[PDB]
């Protein structure tokens, strides 16, 4: 079997992408953020603290004939950005673009931090990292992808994110019409529970390619590209007037400047991120300082290939016995 769903940016900056998901019987459609950096399927619900809901569509397990409370099961998660959520757990039927999984753990949020409340366009997250990162206690639960694996034509899912435009998440197949040239595959380490891989280097604009190992994760749930301080300094040195600002919490550049492209290595292949993709607009309304899409990972502890990098490529998340990541130009 296969699944295919459209993902659309939540705003004009591509801060996040939402994908419609059908939960329960009869179906309740929620727009979830597909996250390859986490492994919990959690949704805003009829149980969430009333004051912590601001415009989101809630999942109501009482109106679902296939919903079953997983007795005693609880979950709590904290993301790298200081945001968090927690609650109880249900099992229910979940479908993504025609691909159905019965008995999927659907984590019902009782408490959400303010970061989630203020994003009225995001009804929850669909974790696509490895199931070893799932926070359900005392019995760990499997991701949607792990549960669908047996039924899928091929154990793969593809991410094809648009730049200021809709994109696609495909499950169980590779669309040969969605990319150009060849797919270069690279090894994945699952030791930390992420889609961790090693990039073979970088180039800033039309400069020479620097061969160096950059270990990082393919994370659809992170907006920006977070790279080592050495790389990020070499990039922003090519932008006139760019500087690192402690007040803003990162690199800012004069909005009138034109940004060079950024190339990252995948084996012997090269993925070119256009300079426009690195522009994240004014730091505040009316400001002439703009926020950069390439930031230092020095304070995070891990390099992240977020939406900025992923949206420049067709990305294959191969969940075979030996998992691999594939990249093609599009
Ligand atoms: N809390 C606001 C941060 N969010 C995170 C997800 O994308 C949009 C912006």
């Amino acid at each position: 079997s296969t699944g295919s769903a459209t993902t659309t940016p939540i705003d004009s900056l591509d801060d996040a992408y939402i994908t419609p998901v059908q939960i329960g019987t009869p179906a309740q459609t929620l727009n979830l953020d597909f996250d390859t950096g986490s492994s919990d399927l959690w949704v805003f619900s009829s149980e969430t603290t009333a004051s912590e809901v601001d415009g989101q569509t809630i999942y109501t397990p009482s109106k679902s004939t296939t919903a079953k409370l997983l007795s005693g099961a609880t979950w709590s998660i904290s993301y790298g950005d200081g945001s968090s959520s927690s609650g109880d757990v249900y099992t229910d039927t979940v479908s993504v673009g025609g691909l159905t999984v019965t008995g999927q753990a659907v984590e019902s949020a009782k408490k959400v931090s303010s970061s989630f409340t203020e994003d009225s366009t995001i009804d929850g997250l669909l974790g696509l990292a490895f199931s070893t990162l799932n926070t359900v206690s005392p019995t760990q639960q499997k991701t949607f992808f792990d549960n669908a694996k047996a039924s899928l034509d091929s154990p793969v899912f593809t991410a094809d994110l648009g730049y200021h435009a809709p994109g696609t998440y495909n499950f169980g197949f590779i669309d040969t019409t969605a990319y150009t040239g060849s797919i270069t595959y690279t090894a994945v380490s699952t030791k930390q529970g992420f889609w961790e891989w090693t990039s073979t280097g970088y180039a800033v604009g039309s400069g020479t390619f620097k061969s160096t190992s950059i270990d990082g994760i393919a994370d659809t749930g992170t907006t920006l590209l977070y790279l080592p301080a050495t790389v990020v300094s070499a990039y922003w040195a090519q932008v006139s007037g760019a500087k690192s600002s402690s007040s803003v919490g990162g690199y800012v550049f004069p909005c009138s400047a034109t940004l060079p492209s950024f190339t990252f290595g995948v084996g012997s292949a090269r993925i070119v991120i256009p300079g426009d993709y690195i522009d994240f607009g004014p730091i505040s309304t009316g400001s002439s300082s703009c926020f950069g899409g390439i930031q230092s990972s020095a304070g995070i502890g891990i390099n992240i290939f977020g939406d900025v990098a992923l949206k420049a490529a067709f990305v294959v998340f191969n969940g075979a016995t030996t998992p691999t990541l594939g990249f093609a130009s599009k």
